[PDB]
């Protein structure tokens, strides 16, 4: 009579089959932000695999927000038509459809990872970025032009543009990228911050535009869906982002109506040391729970099905996210399931080899 | 020197990097004989997964020559363009795409095997089957309108329109399904088959069809592509075909341009006792290289990374395909170069997981 792994889970209207979901993982695939083929056997694949919620990569809610020129987008209309293309598929192989509305702020306008992920200068079609402040992420990126109040109501406006066009590609689950560096998370962290103004100082300045954000994005979202937003928990230094703070802004989240805290860390600056390890963020999922009263993901370097299951059990998180273990293996909620003894049938496809 | 599960093959213009083959596995998974999204993602996923080959499905020559309504088709033109997406598609990820053409004959017009696979009756969206003589291949099934001078020439001709649209696709592998109880099978194996034309009777007789269609197929194909045929090698029965007589009819494809035999075992009519297991038909892919003097593929309950090698190393088999192991397993050729020490990165894509 506890939960499982491969118990359902409910909000509002949206019952995932299991507790899998594979964690928004940027593919660097995309053209000018539309999706290729790849995406759609990607995607698919984990879908087939079991995995009751597949969260679509860092989409990029405007040009300049994207990460690399390669980014998933949706700043436009015709972004819809590939995603609900996509939404289909994922539906038709039982899991549910989520996509992460995403600005990479300081961090953007850099090259894909496996070709050294350097940033892009504006020469080369690259793009200056934005900010709370004109600090440099590392030597050698951007000076990045500070948001004013015209800059900051226009991010907002593009993730409540970007939420209509989510809802009418069919999504049934939408996170807002609020990690790793990224625009949202630069201005709730003390380490990337220097402004004195409503959107900076005190933890409910630095808070402020991913407040704003949040309830642009709540609003144009039916109540009815589950809404997530992914937090970097800890800075891992004593002067950055704590999890006391994160919790604080957990439950200011709540409030807001916001249905799961997906609970990742690292990526404010370089140099910061994190104590990579089996579940080494787990804990940060079991205390933004019992302490803010709302679901949360956990992630990172979660590969043995019994750990995931203890996740679940033990009330630590209510939903445990894949990364590369998904991608090494996209067949793994299958192997969880006969590992853990629980009934996952294989597609209709696939029976005769299960 | 000589070669290991990770060397190339070179036949003619086209060489697979590897020797791991992906068995042609019916997916039921059409409308009209046009693929779906099932299918992109579906063997996509086993190329990105780094086998060297992707032999599509049993792929319907004529709307008649489909197993079930739900069979892939290439009986028609406008099945050229999404084919040739999924070829791109397979391109894109390092493999070679295949394409098995096939006419299911006698065991024509049935349902998906997970849907009992019965017969369907004509009045309920069946067709009339066809084949060497009258006789049905068990209780329950139609009867087989026998082919005469006109229907056998229409099926050679199809075969050969099929070969056309494949080369059109881009498909730079072909096999033909000469195994498995269908047409070409039925009318190779005395078990069943009563005939006593020029098409009957005698080996001399017997063989006739596959070697026209053979040769019709071959004139077609252009010569810097490989050709392969899929046998049943053994009746499994005393009075049936005997690795004998596949070892003579090997030496007559291998005369008629046939570059690969494609060697496996079954299927003429039911309550035949197949002695499964490991490597089970890996004797007939051996015999058959050895007195044929004929490239083979080895198929049948192989899984393990080091027999798939042990069978290239000893020169039984030139290829290995995987069926059932890929459906369970896409990603299988990468952790097979990891066990037997050889490099294959995944894609760049997946370039952190590894
Ligand atoms: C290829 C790749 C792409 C990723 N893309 C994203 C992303 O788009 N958004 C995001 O929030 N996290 C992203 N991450 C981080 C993961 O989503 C996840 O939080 C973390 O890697 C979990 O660890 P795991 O990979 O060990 O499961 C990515 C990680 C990888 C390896
Ligand atoms: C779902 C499924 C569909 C198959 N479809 C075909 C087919 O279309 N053509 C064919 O020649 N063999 C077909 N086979 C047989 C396999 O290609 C293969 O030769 C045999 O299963 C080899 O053993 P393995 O699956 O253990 O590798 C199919 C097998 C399965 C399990």
């Amino acid at each position: 009579m506890q939960p499982h792994l491969f118990t359902p889970l409910t909000i509002g209207s949206v019952t995932l089959r299991n507790r899998i979901g594979m964690s928004p993982m940027c593919q660097y695939s995309a053209v000018d932000g539309f999706p290729t083929d790849w995406h759609l056997m990607h995607l698919g694949a984990r879908a087939a695999g079991g995995v009751g919620l597949i969260i679509l990569e860092a989409t990029a809610v405007s040009p300049e927000g994207r990460i690399s020129p390669f980014d998933l987008g949706i700043w436009s209309d015709d972004h819809i038509a590939a995603l609900s293309r996509i939404v289909k598929l994922i539906e038709s192989l039982g899991a549910v459809a989520g996509i992460q509305l995403a600005h990479a702020g300081r961090k953007a306008s850099v090259g894909r990872p496996w070709e050294g992920g350097k940033p892009i200068a504006p020469a080369n079609g690259g793009w200056p970025v934005v900010g709370p402040t004109a600090e440099p992420f590392a030597p050698g990126y951007p000076t990045p032009i500070p948001l004013d109040a015209a800059g900051i109501a226009r991010v907002v406006a593009d993730f409540a543009t970007a939420t209509k066009r989510a809802r009418a590609a069919g999504f049934r689950w939408i996170e807002i990228h609020a990690a790793h560096g990224y625009l949202l998370h630069n201005f709730l962290s003390p380490l990337g911050n220097d402004r004195n103004d409503e959107y900076g100082g005190d933890l409910r300045g630095r808070v402020r535009l991913l407040s704003e954000v949040t309830a642009a994005v709540r609003a144009e979202w039916p109540s009815d869906l589950p809404l997530a937003v992914r937090l970097s928990c800890s800075d891992w230094t004593p002067e950055g982002l704590t999890i006391a703070d994160t919790v604080e802004v957990a439950r200011m989240l709540r409030e807001q109506g916001v249905d799961l805290i997906d609970c990742s860390s690292g990526g404010i600056a370089p140099g910061i040391t994190i104590p990579v390890g089996e579940g080494y963020q787990v804990p940060f999922a079991a205390q933004v729970r019992r302490e803010a009263n709302i679901a949360t993901a956990a992630v990172g370097l979660i590969t043995r099905p019994e750990h995931a299951d203890a996740i679940v059990r033990n009330g630590d998180a209510d939903l445990v996210l894949l990364g590369r273990e998904l991608l090494r293996d996209p067949h793994w909620p299958l192997r969880a399931a006969r590992a853990l003894g629980h009934d996952l049938a294989p597609p209709p496809q696939y029976l005769r080899a299960w």
